[PDB]
């Protein structure tokens, strides 16, 4: 379990950093973590330098869990940014709605591992896009973590039956052969996930005025960004492809995608 959430907080640390760097090449950040979990995130923002957070998820206790954990990092005379927390069911319900500040704006929507819960339908789908877009600033990204369809697809055509995996994962789709936009039910070991079809998202985003900055496999986005020492040395301290994981963590890995769009002037 260790090592796979590591490589994860290693990719998102990459990910959150490139586009602070991008956001502070135009001249006080503020961020909206969709989805945040326990606030596994909460650190990468601090070390990160942002002026203010909002952090939202349909759990209570998770958010009172990641409000807790800001509470312990401010508790323990360096910066940190200050923080709202919102329970609320961001595929339903509309976060403009729920903010202090309604017109407030975002720098970066951070949505990690979340996405994919949205595809229930339609309504749903768009609902969370909307959240995740209509506050950022022009120039402002929305990024993130969710599976490749298109992995899950091709190891669910190879497999024997509706289910594949290795010791570390398992897939388990309620049907094969058939893949709807919304609602493409599978499980992945414990809730249910629903199948993100990239070009839709990417097309669904148009509506907010969003571009694709770039999509890369999670093996693709590893391999480019090893090459920055930087990156490097970090995954080192933290801690298909040869060392690093095991056979089997990048089997689990190497299932997700990484994305990021701008929001356009
Ligand atoms: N409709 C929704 N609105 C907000 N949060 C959701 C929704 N559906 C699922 N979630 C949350 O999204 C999170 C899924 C992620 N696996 C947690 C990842 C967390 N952002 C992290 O990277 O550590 C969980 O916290 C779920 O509670």
């Amino acid at each position: 379990i260790f090592y796979l959430r590591n490589f994860n907080n290693w990719m998102k640390s990459v990910l959150i950093g490139e586009f602070l760097e991008k956001v502070r090449q135009k001249k006080d950040i503020t961020v909206l973590d969709l989805g945040c979990g326990k606030g596994g995130d909460l650190l990468k923002w601090k070390k990160g330098r942002i002026n203010k957070l909002v952090c939202t998820d349909i759990a209570d206790v998770s958010v009172k869990q990641c409000q807790q954990r800001y509470e312990d990092m401010k508790n323990r005379s360096e910066y940190i940014f200050s923080a709202e927390f919102i329970t609320a069911d961001s595929s339903k319900e509309l976060l403009i709605d729920k903010f202090r500040d309604p017109q407030m704006c975002f720098d970066i929507c951070s949505c990690q591992f979340v996405c994919h819960y949205s595809f229930e339908s339609y309504e749903q789908a768009d609902m969370m896009l909307r959240n995740a877009c209509e506050r950022l600033s022009p120039g402002g990204y929305f990024i993130g973590t969710t599976p490749n369809s298109f992995e899950l697809i091709r190891r669910l055509e190879a497999s024997e039956t509706e289910s594949f995996g290795n010791e570390i994962y398992t897939v388990k789709f309620q049907k094969k052969g058939d893949y709807p936009l919304f609602g493409c039910k599978y499980d992945f070991n414990d809730v249910p996930e629903f199948l993100v079809y990239f070009p839709l998202l990417n097309e669904m985003a148009k509506k907010y005025n969003m571009k694709l900055v770039y999509k890369k496999t999670f093996l693709e986005f590893y391999e480019e960004k090893i090459k920055n020492n930087e990156n490097k040395m970090l995954l080192k301290r933290m801690q298909l492809p040869l060392g690093t994981l095991s056979k089997s963590e990048w089997e689990a890995t190497s299932i997700y995608l990484v994305f990021a769009f701008e929001k356009q002037q």
